[PDB]
């Protein structure tokens, strides 16, 4: 759940979810259409592809749990939308974390109009 996946970033980049995450470029967050405008907005874009692959789980409702083994993230066994929903939120934290160093504010709060595009997962 969300939650879980707002404390994973925090974690992870020292970063609040809302709002450096949750209106970041043209993914990030609410996402739908158009270029990913960097390489965060890529993060946000597989995981939306991501979650995409699960039709019938919730991964904004649904909790999992997992452990760090010091830095290491560890999803805990759960049900089996949790272990994939866990993999598909660990998977954007580690992007996240790598792409810090480009985290750009030119991107928050992006407009809506400038997403355009098409780009299949
Ligand atoms: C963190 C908080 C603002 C929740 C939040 C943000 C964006 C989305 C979109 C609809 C999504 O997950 O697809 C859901 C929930």
């Amino acid at each position: 759940s969300l939650l879980e996946f707002g404390k994973m970033i925090l974690e992870e980049t020292g970063k609040l979810a809302i709002p450096s995450y949750s209106s970041y470029g043209c993914y990030c967050g609410w996402g739908g259409k158009g270029t990913p405008k960097d390489a965060t907005d890529r993060c946000c874009f597989v995981h939306d592809c991501c979650y995409g692959n699960l039709p019938d789980c919730n991964p904004k409702s649904d909790r999992y749990k997992y452990k760090r083994v010091n830095g290491a993230i560890v999803c805990e066994k759960g049900t089996s939308c949790e272990n994939r929903i866990c993999e598909c939120d660990k998977a954007a934290a580690i992007c996240f974390r790598q792409n810090l160093n480009t985290y750009s504010k030119k991107y928050m709060l992006y407009p809506d109009f400038l997403c355009k595009g098409e780009l299949k997962c």
